[PDB]
C-alpha cells in the first residue's frame, strides 16, 4: 500500500495543505522580529488585569486552532475518517498542532515571541498567572528552534502529530494507523532524501506535547474556578469545547 511515487505525492500534498493553512507568513514574522514591545508597553500588559489577559490569550489560541482545523479537513485522509474519529484527532491534537507552529513566531537570539503586532519575552504574560505553563511553551519554542526545522519538515511533522492512531476513542483505529504510516513514509523518506534523519533523534518525546497540554487545562480550570462568569461571556465558543459543537460545524464546510 503507497509505492515510492505516491509517498512524494502525500509529501507535497502535506507541504501544500500546510502553505495554505498558516495563520501567519514566515517572511512576515521574519521581517517584524524588529518591532520589539517598549519597557513601557510591557509595562502595560503587566498591569492588565488577569481576566482581560486570560480573554485576549484565549482569543488568539482559537484564531490558531481554526487554521490547525483548517490544515485537517485540507489533509489527505482526513475527511474520509468518520466524524467521531475527526474530533477526536482534534480536540486531542489541534492544541498540540499550535504547540508546534509558534516556534515560527519565536526568536530563540532575543528569547522573544510575536504577540498582537510586536515582539516580547515571557514578562509580557506576567499579569495571567501561569509562570510555569509560560515558561514550559518558552522553553518548548526554544528547543524546537535548536532543530531549525524547514517549512517542509513543519508540514510533515504537524501532520503526524494530529495523525496518531493512539488517540483514545477512535472507532476505526486501522484507518488511522494506515494514514499515519503513509504520513511517516513521507516523513521519513523527505528526511532521507535532504539528509535530514539527523532530526529524528532530536524531535520532541511524545509525553512532553502531553504535559504542555495538561498544565494549558490545568491553569484553565484555575482561572475558570475564580472567575467563571468571564469563561461563559467573554471565552471563546471554540475555546470552550475543547478546553473547559463547533468542531461539528467548522469540519461540515
Ligand atoms: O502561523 C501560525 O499558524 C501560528 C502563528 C503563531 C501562533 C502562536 O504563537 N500562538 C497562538 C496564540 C499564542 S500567543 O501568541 O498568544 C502566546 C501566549 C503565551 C505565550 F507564552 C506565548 C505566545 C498562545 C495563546 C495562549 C496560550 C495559553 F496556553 C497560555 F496560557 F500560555 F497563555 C492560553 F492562554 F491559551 F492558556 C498559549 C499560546 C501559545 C501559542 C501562541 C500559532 C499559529
Amino acid at each position: 500500500m503507497a509505492s515510492l511515487t505516491e509517498i512524494e505525492h502525500l509529501v507535497q500534498s502535506v507541504c501544500k495543505s500546510y502553505r495554505e493553512t498558516c495563520q501567519l507568513r514566515l517572511e512576515d514574522l521574519l521581517r517584524q522580529r524588529s518591532n520589539i514591545f517598549s519597557r513601557e508597553e510591557v509595562t502595560g500588559y503587566q498591569r492588565k488585569s488577569m481576566w482581560e489577559m486570560w480573554e485576549r490569550c484565549a482569543h488568539h489560541l482559537t484564531e490558531a486552532i481554526q487554521y490547525v482545523v483548517e490544515f485537517a479537513k485540507r489533509l489527505s485522509g482526513f475527511m474520509e475518517l468518520c466524524q467521531n474519529d475527526q474530533i477526536v484527532l482534534l480536540k486531542a491534537g489541534a492544541m498540540e498542532v499550535v504547540l508546534v507552529r509558534m516556534c515560527r513566531a519565536y526568536n530563540a537570539d532575543n528569547r522573544t515571541v510575536f504577540f498582537e503586532g510586536k515582539y516580547g519575552g515571557m514578562e509580557l504574560f506576567r499579569a495571567l498567572g501561569c509562570s510555569e505553563l509560560i515558561s514550559s511553551i518558552f522553553d518548548f519554542s526554544h528547543s524546537l528552534s535548536a532543530l531549525h526545522f524547514s517549512e517542509d519538515e513543519i508540514a510533515l511533522y504537524t501532520a503526524l502529530v494530529l495523525i496518531n492512531a493512539h488517540r483514545p476513542g477512535l472507532q476505526e483505529k486501522r484507518k488511522v494507523e494506515q494514514l499515519q504510516y503513509n504520513l511517516e513514509l513521507a516523513f521519513h523518506h523527505h528526511l532521507c532524501k535532504t539528509h535530514r534523519q539527523s532530526i529524528l533523534a532530536k524531535l520532541p518525546p511524545k509525553g512532553k506535547l502531553r504535559s504542555l497540554c495538561s498544565q494549558h487545562v490545568e491553569r484553565l480550570q484555575i482561572f475558570q474556578h475564580l472567575h467563571p462568569i468571564v469563561v461563559q461571556a467573554a471565552f471563546p465558543p471554540l475555546y470552550k469545547e475543547l478546553f473547559s459543537k463547533i468542531l461539528h460545524r467548522l469540519l461540515q464546510e
